[PDB]
């Protein structure tokens, strides 16, 4: 058998870098910004 958790706090505005949860666009867009910044080090991407 398995146990399913089941917690508060399900948003067509979650995020899924970490997985936070927000009301607004905007509120959940700007947030992701924390994710989308600093660049990979190394031709990796360019
Ligand atoms: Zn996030």
């Amino acid at each position: 058998g398995s146990s399913g958790s089941s917690g508060t706090g399900e948003k067509p505005y979650k995020c899924n870098e970490c997985g936070k949860v927000f009301t607004q666009n905007s509120h959940l867009a700007r947030h992701r910004g924390i994710h989308t910044g600093e660049k990979p080090s190394g031709p990796s991407s360019g």
